[PDB]
């Protein structure tokens, strides 16, 4: 009937635009816990992979590919922001696992039974090795932790490899609402910034531009940027079809335009998109990568 200890610099701030305060924080999970509710979709993945369930979770933000994974009564513990704390309190879960968006409702939900915070931390690659070692010890599935682990540092190498011998200079693109913004590598240990730089970080492709946010300003880019520029390889993510935006048109038709099709990218087949909800809404977790794994290969049939 053991517990397991986890302790984490848990950033105080509730809003997730404001400047992080960092504090260590500690909390007793239990070991082979039996009502788990889950609000961070990485997590909820994870938990999935190595053999878990999840009791409660905001329902309607679970993507398809991980909705195998919810118990068949799961109950809906509230949304990717925001706790049902009423609803949660009545269902006495065992442990509690936020993360992100969900980072917040931290203190909220550790009164109600023990909370984890699972928000990235650092390096993408680091997040994913220690969040899945660590559900791997509350879980009992220890074995299967560090088996899924060297699967996806073999899967990530054949696509460091793919991206490597495609070479060229490449380009992040994420659209939305018809814009575009320009993905840099994350530099710094500042995460809020890894998502952008994942592909560059994680996969290897080259910049563009060594100083991107630079020459960005931190500002949306024209289609004329890209045409300046002229990447080798662009690759897209739709911000606008992961987050249900509605009266938004596809990424695809957004960048079907007469300058757009001028850009060495389009004209020799070498945009690719990569699943919004994988790399925008989950971004972390074991089946998430593998998605990310596969989306990054597309480059080898190009």
């Amino acid at each position: 009937p053991a517990t397991a200890s986890y302790t984490w610099d848990r950033n105080t701030a509730t809003e997730e635009g404001a400047d992080p305060v960092y504090e260590e924080t500690t909390v007793e999970v239990p070991v082979d816990p039996q009502r788990i509710v889950v609000f961070d979709m990485a997590a909820l993945d994870t938990i999935g992979a190595l053999g878990g369930e999840i009791a409660g979770a905001p329902l309607d933000s679970v993507p398809d590919y991980l909705e195998e994974y919810l118990a068949d009564d799961a109950f809906n513990a509230g949304t990717l922001f925001e706790a049902d704390l009423i609803a949660i309190e009545a269902q006495q879960p065992d442990l509690i696992v936020v993360g992100g968006r969900s980072s917040g409702l931290w203190a909220d939900l550790n009164e109600i039974a023990p909370t984890i915070d699972l928000s990235l931390r650092g390096s993408y690659l680091d997040t994913l090795e220690q969040n899945t070692t660590f559900l791997g010890k509350v879980l009992g599935a220890e074995a299967e932790a560090e088996s899924v682990l060297a699967e996806l540092e073999a899967g990530i190498a054949e696509a460091k490899a793919a991206v490597t011998e495609a070479s060229g200079t490449g380009l992040g693109i994420m659209v939305s609402g018809g814009q575009l913004s320009a993905l840099s590598p994350n530099t710094g240990n500042d995460p809020r910034g890894a998502r952008g730089g994942l592909i560059y970080d994680v996969f290897g492709v080259q910049p563009v531009l060594e100083d991107i946010k630079a020459a960005t300003h931190g500002e949306p880019i024209s289609f004329e940027f890209l045409l300046e520029h002229d990447p080798q390889w662009l690759w897209v993510v739709d911000r606008d079809a992961a987050t249900g935006a509605e009266g938004a048109q596809a990424a695809k038709v957004v960048l079907d335009n007469e300058i757009v099709n001028r850009t060495t990218a389009a004209t020799e087949d070498h945009v690719l998109y990569l699943n919004p909800t994988a790399w925008y809404i989950v971004f972390g977790g074991v089946e998430t990568t593998r998605i990310m794994i596969d989306d990054v290969l597309q480059v080898a049939a190009r």
